[PDB]
């Protein structure tokens, strides 16, 4: 249904498991180290669609490869207000990747090698739970090198389309149950 996780990939990923894609590509993405004393604007602070601190897009690459994500929604920083250094909002999708091209002024941010996305998230975090809301903690994970937040909601949304799926499922497999759609390879 119109509520179910929508799963896209690259044909080059067609036999990777969730599970396998996401640990590899948090460390390929890294740690951009979005930490006091480590901020650096322009390298690893990254930039809303439209911005200044609120988007239907956040997105970000990587200081250590060309690694790419932007995460869809309806999105808000809170800076330096209580409660401070919080993402929150909608999450509607995440898109995986190479290369971020485009902006606000271009009609949105992509990768011009999207390899992997999840959509329908349907996750909303309120700012009353600042830096502990699901939201926070999922794109936080993909700034920091650690996808397990995302991965346990991807996890939890397929078991509710079917309890056979899983993020050890492959995507040739997601795509059998109706839940993933094959990409054109880069």
């Amino acid at each position: 249904g119109s509520m179910s996780i929508s799963i896209s990939y690259s044909t080059t990923y067609s036999g990777w498991t969730v599970a396998d894609y996401l640990a590899d590509w948090s460390a390929y993405f890294g740690d951009v180290n979005h930490r006091p004393g480590q901020v650096v604007d322009g390298s690893n602070t990254g930039g809303f669609n439209p911005g200044p601190f609120d988007g239907s897009q956040y997105a970000l690459k990587s200081t250590a490869s060309d690694a790419a994500f932007i995460a869809g929604g309806d999105l808000h920083y809170t800076l330096f207000s209580n409660p401070s250094h919080t993402l929150w909002g909608k999450l509607d999708s995440i898109a995986l990747g190479d290369t971020l091209t485009g902006g606000a002024s271009s009609g949105g941010y992509a990768l011009d090698s999207q390899e992997v996305s999840f959509s329908n998230l349907g996750l909303d975090s309120p700012i009353a739970q600042g830096r502990d809301g699901t939201v926070h903690k999922v794109v936080y994970g993909l700034m920091s090198g650690d996808s397990s937040a995302l991965q346990g909601q991807i996890d939890a949304l397929l078991k509710a389309v079917d309890p056979s799926l899983s993020i050890n499922s492959t995507f040739d497999q997601l795509a059998a149950a109706g839940v993933a759609h094959a990409t054109p390879a880069a």
